C-alpha cells in the first residue's frame, strides 16, 4: 500500500521481518515458536519499554520505499542507525518533479504578498532553474555538474531499511511539533505503517517511551 | 534447520528479510516487483561486489539463534554492526553445559602429557566448578555472583540479527585460519545457511570480495 | 589518576579530546575560538540536554583504560557505541588475578553458610582452576585451548574510547541500581572523570537527561 | 591551519586526540607511556594495516571544520560512522555564496556551448534562485519555507569529528576518481592533513590497505 504524503511524494513499506512477537522470543530467547499469548507476551513489551531495555526490538526490521524533496531526505538521512540506497544525480536525468507548498503552508504568519503569490514564485524561480539543467544536459555537461543548479525541493526517492528501535527514535524526533512540517508529515505515515505492522508494539512505544507530541492525541 | 556445532552447540536461522533481488531492487530504488532476470541482476551484483558498494547488501537481513561456549561468544560480540540478546546469568540458573574439546583438537600439537588426559583434566576442573556454583546457588548466594565461578567453556545462546553486509564482514574474519579453531566451525555454518539464503551475493562474494583462505578451496 | 575498583581492579583516563566548549562550538559551528562565555555556553548546554539535541557532545571524546573482571567487561562490551582493544588470552600468558567479592558483597541476603565461607569457596575453586590452566600450558596445550577453564571472575585489561553521548548513555544504564552492583562501581568512577572534565555537560545531564537513581543524590 | 578547496570552501582541523602511538599502545593495551620505538612500533603498525586489524586506529580521532556546497556535504554525510553538526537553514538566513565551477571543470567534454557560457549560466540561475529567496523572506515567509528554493550548490558548513579507521574508510572511496571532482579535492586536503598528523599510519594504509587511485602517485 503506497501512502500519499505533500503534493507528490509517498512512503510505501515494501518487505517487513518480524512482528511482536520477535522482540519477545529474542527477549526469552526462546527455543519455542508457538502462537501469540497476549496476556504473558504484552507484558513483558510493556516492562521493555518501561525500563528502556529495547535492544529486543532490533529483530524487527522494516524495508520503506520513499520520495520526498531533498531538503526532507538531507533531515531523514542524518539517522545514521539506518540503511538508505537513493537514485543519484551523477548516472541518471532527474525528473521535473518539485514540491510546491499549499497556501495553507503559511498559516498563522502574516505576509507582505498574498499565499497565493507565494506559491507561484516558488513554482516560478523551479522552472527557471529546470530550464537551465536540461540547457546544459541538452549542452553535453556532464549531469553531475548540471544538476548542481537544481532546487532543494526537487524529489528524489530512496529505499530505507530500519529496525523498530531505531524507528521509535525516529519517531521520538520527527513526530513532534518542533521537527519541520514536511518531515513530520511523512513521520506520521510511517507511524501509522508501524502501528499496523506491530501494535502491541507500537502501543507499549506510546504509553512509556514516546517523546514526541503528536502521536499521543 | 538447526546445524550442530562442536560437542553441543548448534547455528539455527529463524527469520530472514531479503533476497538476492532485495539488493539490486535496493540499488536501482526500483519501482517494480517483477521476478529474477538471471544475467542482468547477476551482473550487476557482481559489480556492487567487484566495486565495494556493498550498501545495496545491507536490505537483506538475518536472524539466528546461536549456542556456543562463552569464550566463543565473546569474540562473536565483538561484531558491533549486529543486534544480540543473550541468555543472562543474572535471572536465570545456567545449566550444565561446557565444550569439552575433543583429543583431536590438540593435532599437531607435542604435549608431555597425551591429548585424552588434556580432555579428562577439562572435564574434571568444570564439574568442580559447576559444584561450586550450584551449592553457592543452594545456600542462598544470589546468581549474579555465584556464577563469577564458572568457566569459560560454558555454553551459552543469543539471537543475532545481522544484515548480508555485516554478515561478509564476519566471514572474512572469522571463515579464516588466523581465526580460533572454534569460531571457524561456526562460520562455516553460518557461511553455508548465506549460501542457500542468497546465492549470488555468496557466489560473488567469493569471486571478488572474500579476503579470508577457508571458504574458496 | 588511576581510580581502584573492587579488590585489584581499576579506571584511569589516557586521554580526552575537547571539553564543554567543544559542544558548544559544535553546536553553533563557531568559526570563533575564543574563551569560556559561561552564562550563554551554560545555558546552551542546558537547552541541548533539555530537547534531546545531544549530537554536540558527540565531538568531546574520552580514552580509558580499564582494568575488569570478564563477566564485568561482557557487560560493559554491550555497549557498540565505543572502540574497545582488549588483552587476549589467544596471544599472551593470563595472570592469576581473579575478583573475589567481600564479605559485605551479600549485604542483605539470608544464607546458609557464612558469608566469609563463601569468599573462601571462591577463592578455592578459582585457585584449582588456575593450576589446571598453568598445567595445561606446561604441557604444551596451546595457550587459546588452556585458558578455557578460567572462570569468569578473572580480571582483563582494555582501551575503551567514548564520546560523551554514549558515555551518558553508559551512565543512565550501568550507574543505576538495576545494573550488578560491580559494574556499577566502575560507572562511578568514570561518572566522577567525566564531572572533572566536562562540569557543565555533567550537571546538565543530571538535571534534565540522567535517567539512573545513583548519581544524583 | 585553513586548506582552501574549490572556489570559496575549506577544511580546517580543529581538535586531534591521539597519534600514531595512541594506536600502538591501544594494540598492547600498554601500562607504559614512554616515547616512539620507530622499528617495533613502526612494524606493528604495518602488520595491524596488512591484515586488516584496524580497531586499533579508531583511538586516533579528529575534527574538521569543512565548508562545502551542498551537493558535496550530502555525499560526505552518507559516512555514517562519524559525528556531524551542520548549520541549519531552518533558524539561520543563508548566506549568498555558491560554487561556480571553473571552465577547466569541463576538461575532456565536447560542448555546443562555449565552456565561459556554462560558467555564465550558472551564475545566473543562482542569482535569480537567491533573489526570489530574498523576496519570500523580506515578504515574512519562514527561512525553513523560503530557503527550498536555493541550490545544490549553496555552500553550508559543518564540524565532522572522526576516526582514524573510518577516515581510512572515507579516503578508500572519496580519494578516488570513481568520486565526483569536487568532493576527491576535500579528500586530498583531508589526506594532507592525516598524513601530517600521523604518518605512519598514513604510509602504512598507502601501502596495504588504500584501495583507491589517487594517492599513491
Ligand atoms: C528539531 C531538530 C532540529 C535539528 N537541528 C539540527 C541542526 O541545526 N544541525 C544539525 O546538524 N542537525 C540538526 N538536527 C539533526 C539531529 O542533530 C540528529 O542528527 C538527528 O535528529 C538524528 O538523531 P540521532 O543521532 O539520535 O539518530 P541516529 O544517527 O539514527 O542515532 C540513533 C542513536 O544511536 C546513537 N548514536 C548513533 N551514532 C552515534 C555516535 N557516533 N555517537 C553516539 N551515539 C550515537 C545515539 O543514541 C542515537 O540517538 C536536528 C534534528 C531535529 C529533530
Ligand atoms: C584473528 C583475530 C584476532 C583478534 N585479536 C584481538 C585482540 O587481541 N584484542 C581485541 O580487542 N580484539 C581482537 N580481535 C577483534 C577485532 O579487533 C574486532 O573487534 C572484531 O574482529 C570485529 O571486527 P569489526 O570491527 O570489523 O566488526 P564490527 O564491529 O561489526 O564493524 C563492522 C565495520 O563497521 C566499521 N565500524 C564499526 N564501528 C566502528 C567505529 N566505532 N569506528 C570505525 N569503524 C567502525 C568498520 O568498517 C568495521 O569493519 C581479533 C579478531 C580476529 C579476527
Ligand atoms: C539491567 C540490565 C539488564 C540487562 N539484561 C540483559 C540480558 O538479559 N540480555 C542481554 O542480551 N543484554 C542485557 N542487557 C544489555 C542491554 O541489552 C544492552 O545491550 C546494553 O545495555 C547496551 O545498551 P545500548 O544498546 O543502549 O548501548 P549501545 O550498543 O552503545 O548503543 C547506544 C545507542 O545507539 C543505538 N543503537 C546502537 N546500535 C543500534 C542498532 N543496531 N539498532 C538500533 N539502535 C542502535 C540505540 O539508541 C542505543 O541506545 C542488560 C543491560 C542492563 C543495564
Ligand atoms: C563512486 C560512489 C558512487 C555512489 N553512488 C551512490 C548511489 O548511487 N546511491 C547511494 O545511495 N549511495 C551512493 N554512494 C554512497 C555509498 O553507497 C555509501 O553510502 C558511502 O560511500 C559511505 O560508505 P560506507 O557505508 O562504507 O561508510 P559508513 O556509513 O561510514 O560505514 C563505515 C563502515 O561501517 C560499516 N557499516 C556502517 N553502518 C552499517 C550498517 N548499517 N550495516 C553494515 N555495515 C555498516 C560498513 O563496513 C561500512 O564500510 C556512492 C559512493 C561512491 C563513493
Ligand atoms: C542541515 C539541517 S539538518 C536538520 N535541521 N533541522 C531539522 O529540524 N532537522 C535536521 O535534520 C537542515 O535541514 O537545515
Ligand atoms: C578478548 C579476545 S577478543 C579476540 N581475540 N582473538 C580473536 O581471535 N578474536 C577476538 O575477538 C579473546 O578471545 O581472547
Ligand atoms: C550475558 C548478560 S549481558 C547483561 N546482563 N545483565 C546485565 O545487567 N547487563 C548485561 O549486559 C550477563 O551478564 O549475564
Ligand atoms: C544521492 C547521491 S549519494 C552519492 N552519489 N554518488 C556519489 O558518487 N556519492 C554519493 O554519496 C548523489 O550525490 O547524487
Amino acid at each position: 500500500m503506497k501512502i500519499d504524503i505533500l503534493d507528490k511524494g509517498f512512503v510505501e513499506l515494501v518487505d517487513v521481518m518480524g512482528n511482536d512477537l520477535s522482540a519477545v522470543r529474542a527477549a526469552r530467547v526462546s527455543f519455542d515458536m508457538g502462537l501469540k499469548d497476549e496476556e504473558r507476551d504484552r507484558h513483558l513489551i510493556e516492562y521493555l519499554m518501561k525500563h528502556g531495555h529495547e535492544t529486543p526490538f532490533e529483530h524487527i526490521v522494516f524495508t520503506f520505499h520513499v520520495k520526498a524533496p531533498i531538503f526532507v531526505a538531507r533531515q531523514w538521512f542524518r539517522h545514521r542507525i539506518a540503511s538508505y540506497n537513493e537514485l543519484s544525480g551523477r548516472y541518471s536525468k532527474l525528473s521535473y518533479e518539485f514540491y510546491i507548498p499549499s497556501p495553507e503552508r503559511l498559516e498563522g504568519y502574516k505576509t507582505t504578498i498574498p499565499p497565493e503569490r507565494v506559491t507561484e514564485k516558488i513554482s516560478e524561480i523551479v522552472d527557471k532553474a529546470y530550464r537551465t539543467y536540461l540547457e546544459l544536459i541538452e549542452s553535453g555537461v556532464p549531469r553531475e555538474v548540471a544538476r548542481i543548479v537544481l532546487p532543494l525541493n526537487l524529489y528524489t526517492r530512496f529505499f530505507w531499511t530500519v529496525n523498530a528501535r531505531s524507528l521509535m527514535n525516529f519517531l521520538n524526533l520527527r513526530a513532534d511539533s518542533h521537527a519541520q512540517w514536511e518531515i513530520q508529515q511523512y513521520a506520521l505515515a510511517i507511524a501509522r505503517i508501524f502501528k499496523e505492522k506491530c501494535p502491541w508494539t507500537f502501543e507499549a512505544f506510546l504509553k512509556y517511551a514516546y517523546k514526541g507530541d503528536i502521536l499521543k492525541e
